[PDB]
Order: structure tokens, then sequence, then C-alpha cells
């Protein structure tokens, strides 16, 4: 087990209960660096080792598609928990309060948590360790090579970040050791009536069409750590030897579909990585999918991490602030609602199609998230309001929004983070432009039209 994989929040003196793993963004029992480091330093206490997640108060922030996709992965965690004599604590509430309060109610001797770069788990941070005398450690479980270890800075593009972590990868690119289970069974509710009242408060705010009937369907990507094994294994075995060739067409269905897994943690990216590296495929393919696990995944972590408004204007490239600001007073061609955007009511039918399928599914498909988010600045006021409708509509209906994926996918199709500066035009600048035109000579786009109507 390496130690640069974890860090020290807050020193402090060791109690003599159980230790306690906050659970917040890996949410899994296999391949989790996080729940193997709070194992091993409760085996060195001899002490057993507890699970603790709290189910915060913003998950009205989001809708019915995140919140049964999580709490029913939990539900199968919950028994994989149990069965290794793990117990698992799901607390309702702010986590600054029910944390401290569970600490001091159970005696924790050691508090471990996930990484998560995101503000709002600094913010839940903060309040902890204003209420704590333990210590407080945090492991990176998402990442192949530690967030702070790939590098010490922003990193503005991906050729200055990719040989950083190929570097690093025969140090942290390893095997998992396999969990222990607690030695015997230590010493606040039921996630189903906690699904049940959550659903409850989140009907009314259901997306719904002029029928009545829900717009969102639940079949297209089964939760669990089982299902996300099951995802990633037909992957390997069906498309990832067309994925290098076919990952832009978004008529074909072709990509890993491993995001709503990766997300909230439900199969571990370094699982993912060391399953395809020992298969035998195209290496173009393979190439462009650990380019894209890899590089693309982890540089957002480093973008979150190291740019603290990553959400905001402040975080775009000198260049691109300054072109910006020089097409702000520019005419713009259409200015939309936000309820127009939601609702996919725009001139562009391949807009609207790709707002059908973010409604419908869940999950856009890679390509035209590009296409949708850059159309989006094409059609606002100002890059501070195309920055605040993409971040919306994205957190809200993606299964992994709310994800540094998203903030740092956002910033470059509006701010050209992680680009370079293409030719200079009105109202975008020289962001990198994509016109309907070029979509329809990369891929039938009247098909992708017709699917999601
Ligand atoms: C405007 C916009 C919004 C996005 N919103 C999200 C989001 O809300 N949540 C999210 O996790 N990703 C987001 N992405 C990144 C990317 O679109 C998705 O990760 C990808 O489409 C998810 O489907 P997939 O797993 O089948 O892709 P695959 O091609 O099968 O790649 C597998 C994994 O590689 C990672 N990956 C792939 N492409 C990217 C990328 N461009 N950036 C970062 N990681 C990548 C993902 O973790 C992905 O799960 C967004 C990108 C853009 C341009």
């Amino acid at each position: 087990m390496n130690p640069k994989r974890i860090r020290a929040l807050k020193s402090g003196k060791q109690g003599d209960g159980p230790v306690v793993y906050w659970m917040s963004r890996d949410q899994r029992a296999e391949d989790n660096w996080a729940l193997l480091f709070s194992r091993a330093i409760a085996k060195e206490a001899n002490v057993p080792v507890v699970v603790v997640f709290c189910l915060t108060d913003e998950f009205l922030e989001a809708g019915i598609r995140q919140y049964e996709f999580m709490l029913k992965g939990l539900q199968e965690l919950e028994v994989s928990l149990s069965r290794k004599k793990i117990p698992s604590f799901f607390l309702r509430g702010d986590p600054g309060e029910k944390i401290s309060r569970f600490v001091k109610d159970y005696n924790a001797g050691t508090l471990v948590t996930d990484f998560s770069p995101l503000r709002i788990k600094n913010q839940w941070i903060e309040k902890v360790i204003s209420g704590i005398s333990i210590p407080f450690f945090e492991v990176d479980a998402h990442n192949v090579v530690p967030c702070w270890e790939a590098s010490q800075k922003h990193e503005y593009a991906a050729h200055t970040f990719r040989p950083k972590l190929y570097a690093l990868l025969p140090e942290f690119l390893e095997e998992f050791p396999e969990l222990e289970p607690n030695s015997v069974t230590p010493e606040v509710e039921t996630l189903s009536d906690v699904l049940e009242t959550g659903v409850k408060a989140l009907l009314p705010e259901r997306a719904l069409l002029k029928n009545k009937d829900p717009l969102f369907e639940p079949w297209h990507f089964e939760p669990g750590e089982k299902a996300a094994k099951k995802v990633m294994e037909s992957f390997i075995a069906d498309r990832l030897d067309s994925y290098g060739a076919l990952r832009n067409d978004p008529t074909k269905n072709m990509l890993s579909n491993l995001s709503p897994y990766l997300h909230f943690g439900q199969i571990s990216s370094q699982r993912v990585v060391l399953e395809v590296e020992k298969a035998e495929s195209n290496p173009g393919s393979k190439k462009a999918f650990l380019d894209e696990i890899l590089i693309w995944k982890e540089i957002s972590d480093n973008f979150c991490y190291y740019n603290p408004g990553y959400d905001g204007f402040e975080s775009f490239p000198s260049w691109a602030k300054e072109s910006l600001n020089a097409h702000r007073n520019d005419v713009r061609s259409h200015i939309y609602t936000l309820e127009e955007f939601e609702a996919g009511k725009t001139h562009d039918p391949l807009w609207n199609a790709s707002q059908m399928e973010l409604l419908s599914t869940g999950k856009m498909h890679g390509y035209t998230r590009m296409y949708w988010a850059k159309k989006i600045l094409e059609w606002s006021e100002s890059p501070e309001k195309a920055l605040e409708i993409a971040i919306c509509l994205n957190d809200r209906y993606e299964l992994d929004g709310r994800d540094p994926n998203g903030y740092a996918g956002i910033a470059w199709s509006i701010g050209g983070v992680h680009d370079r500066a293409w030719g200079e035009r009105e109202v975008t600048g020289k962001i990198r432009y994509m016109s309907y035109e070029g979509c329809k000579r990369k891929f039938d786009v009247k098909l992708y039209i017709e699917k999601y109507s």
C-alpha cells in the first residue's frame, strides 16, 4: 500500500474506538484504496472499521434519476460490506453536524474519507475539522495516480499532463489487495424508507413531457457494483476494438458507458485500466480509450483541485478571456432562456436532439456534449450566463453530473480550458467552433435526430 495515496487533513489524539470511513465519492467495496487504508489502520490499532455515508440536504438540487441510481447502489453495497462484517451507517443531514456527532457518540478513533476536489466536499471538510479531535485522513481512491502527486500545479494542456501521468503509471498502476473482513462484528434508518421519502420530495420537480408521462428511462443503466463490472466486461469484449474509430459517432453505442458508475464510485478507474491494459485489441483504440479514462479524467480532478473558481469565468485561460471580452458586445444570432434550453426548444434540431437524449437517458453522447455546450455559449447573453446554463443543465440531468469531469468539460467547451486558440469568429472569439454542417460531415445527423424525437 503506497503511502502517497493518503493525506493528513488534521492531526489529533487517536481514540480507542472504531476507525470510521466517511465514504463520499467512491461508493464501492472492491478496489477502494480509502476503504483498504481504513481497514489497515483498524488492524494496526486492534479495532474494527466502520462505514458512514451522509445523505446530504442537497439531493433536492438534482433529480430522481441520480437519487435512485445512487441509493440502489448503496443498498447493494450495504449487503456487500455486511458479508465482510463491516457495518454501514447512513446518516441524513449536514455532514458537518452528523459526522462530528457520530464520531463523539461512537468514540471513533480515526476518521478517514475519500478525495474529491469539488467545492462542496471542501465545505464539509471545513465543518468536520472544526468539530473533531481525532486524526483525520483523506485517501485518493478515484485516480490511478494521486491528484496531488500527478502534478503540483494546474496543467494548461493535455500534452503537458500526459508525460507526467504516464511516468508515474509504473508506480501507481498496481493490483488491489483483497479487503480483509473484520475479526468480530462490532457494537440512521432503512435506505428503502429514505429513498421513498426522498422520491416523494422530488416528484413535483420530475422531468415530464406534455402527456404527464415521465421523460427519464431508467432501463438504460442498471446501478450497482455488480452491474458496473458487467458493463466493463462487455465493453472490452464487444466495444473496445471499435472504440477508436466510432467514439465520435453518436449514432453508434460504441462508448464504454462507464461514467455513471465512475462518477458515483461504483467501479474503480484503476480496475478498468488494469483490465484494458491486459486485453488484446486495436492499439489505436486502446490508446484512445486510455487517453480518455487516464489523461482527461484525471486532468479534470487536476483542474478542480488547483483552480478554486473552476466553475467561473476567472479560471479561463488569458487568451480566451481576452477574446471573449473583445466579442462581448457582438450581436448574438439567437438568445434562448434557461427554460427554452431545458425543453429543447431551439432552432437547431441537432441541439434539441442532444437535449432530448440527456433528458431521456441521463447520459448524452460524448461528441454531442461538446456541440451542446458550445451552442449554449453562442446563444447566450454573456459567457458567464452560458457557464451557468451549461452547469445547471449538466448537473441536473446527467447521471454523471456534479463531477469534476463535467466542470472541466464545460470549461473546455466554453472557456477553452485545456484547448488552444482557433480562428477568430464573432461572438465566440477564438474558442473552438463546431458547426452543424461540420457534424453532418462526421456522422449521420438525421439518424441521431430521428432517434430522439
Ligand atoms: C459539455 C460536457 C459535459 C460533460 N459532462 C460530463 C459530466 O457531467 N460528467 C462526466 O463524468 N463527464 C462529462 N463529460 C465528459 C464526457 O463527455 C463523458 O465522460 C463521457 O461522455 C461519458 O460517457 P462514457 O463513459 O461512455 O465515455 P468513454 O469514451 O467510454 O470514456 C470513459 C471514461 O473516460 C472518461 N472520459 C471520457 N471522456 C471524457 C472527457 N471528455 N472528459 C473527462 N473524462 C472523460 C470518463 O470518465 C469516461 O467515463 C462532459 C463533457 C463535456 C464536453
